[PDB]
């Protein structure tokens, strides 16, 4: 019995860390190319984590599988194609994927990701095959599903280049502009590459999202709001150690994109302690739950859900508070958005 079995949206999911087992498998073997198990249970246990690490300690599983799928377009297109699939069988009738373009290509790259050998697919072609996808499973499945492309804190000079993507297919598909990685690298939310990026993103009306507050501290969230410009926070845990900024965010209805179990396991949140989403709630804050990356976290959306409700305590009510403000915040144009919105209020009756 799930813990919310009504429709959800989901804004803080990673296509590349939502990839089936099944899938990973299928094109190792393909492509001739490694990975740390033979079989998809096998692989499932390596790649997945049942402790407590770190966010850098998290971030070497893609090592593991992204080899196999990056540079195939074939991969790109099909993890695209089934990731709607697992989320209409969630509950999810609208979801943002986010991805970092450079991630999965193999050629105009400089630093050339996963040593892969030199090939033809371009950032750019990388953001229109997992159009397609979506695009497909849209259709086949019946939910609304957009992405984000993702600036990778270690590298600020694809930033630039992410911009001009989501401006290319802006609405067609990309909704936002985001920044991922090790938020341990000390002032990458300022390097000039991503600083000049999202600056270009708000001259441009390109919607904004960041991490922070994830594991650093609220003065990264403050970088992300006052020079960055965040319409929406990723995490952002940390947040209410700084009062003032928080309070401050809390009365600009800032939104934060809230992943209880990923919190968890990154190390984000220390387990002794009240997680921040209980305050989050208890204020009346605007925010989300999501699963940022089931694959990666052996989870589902109900993973989330239930871990609020039977600890935390959520209510039917706040789920749909919580769903119908995602609704609100979404990097929807105002007309898709009411369509959302008179959804979600239809079937929550
Ligand atoms: O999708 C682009 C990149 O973002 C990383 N990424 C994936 N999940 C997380 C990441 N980034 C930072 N914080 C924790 C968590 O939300 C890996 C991926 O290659
Ligand atoms: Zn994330």
């Amino acid at each position: 019995t799930p813990a919310f079995n009504k429709p959800k949206v989901e804004l803080h999911v990673h296509l590349d860390g939502a990839i089936k087992p099944e899938t990973i498998l299928y094109f190792g073997k393909k492509r001739g190319i490694a990975l740390p198990a033979d079989t998809v249970e096998e692989l499932r246990n390596i790649i997945g984590m049942d402790k407590p690490l770190s966010l850098p300690g998290f971030l070497a599983k893609f090592d593991y599988y992204m080899p196999v799928i990056a540079g195939c377009r074939e991969a790109i297109k099909r993890i695209a194609y089934e990731f709607v699939e697992m989320k209409a069988k969630e509950g999810v009738v609208y979801v943002e994927v986010r991805y970092s373009p450079h991630l999965l290509a193999n050629s105009k790259v400089d630093p050339m990701p996963w040593n892969q050998t030199e090939g033809d697919v371009t950032p750019d072609d990388v953001v229109d095959l997992v159009n397609q996808g979506l695009q497909e499973g849209e259709q086949a499945f019946g939910i609304k599903v957009r992405s984000i492309l993702c600036c990778m804190r270690h590298q600020p000079s694809w930033s630039l280049e992410v911009l001009e993507l989501c401006k290319k297919y802006n609405q067609k598909t990309v909704v936002a502009m985001d920044l991922a990685g090790d938020e341990t690298i000390e002032g990458s939310s300022l390097f000039p590459g991503h600083v000049e990026a999202y600056e270009g993103a708000v001259k441009n009306g390109i919607h904004r999202t960041v991490h922070a507050g994830e594991v650093g501290s609220p003065e990264v969230v403050r970088e992300a709001v006052d020079i960055l410009k965040t319409e929406r926070v990723g995490h952002g845990y940390h947040t209410i150690e700084d009062e003032a900024l928080y309070n401050r965010l809390l009365k600009e209805n800032m939104h934060f994109e809230v992943c209880p179990w990923s919190s968890y396991l990154t190390g984000a949140w220390d387990p002794k302690t009240t997680h921040a989403v209980v305050r989050f709630k208890n204020d009346k804050a605007n925010y989300s739950l999501n699963t940022d990356d089931p694959l990666i976290f052996k989870s589902t959306l109900d993973t989330d859900y239930q871990m609020t409700k039977k600890d935390m305590g959520f209510t039917e009510e706040e789920f749909k508070r919580l769903n119908i403000n995602a609704a609100k915040s979404s990097f929807l144009p105002e007309e898709e958005k009411k369509e959302l919105l008179e959804r979600l209020y239809r079937e929550y009756q």
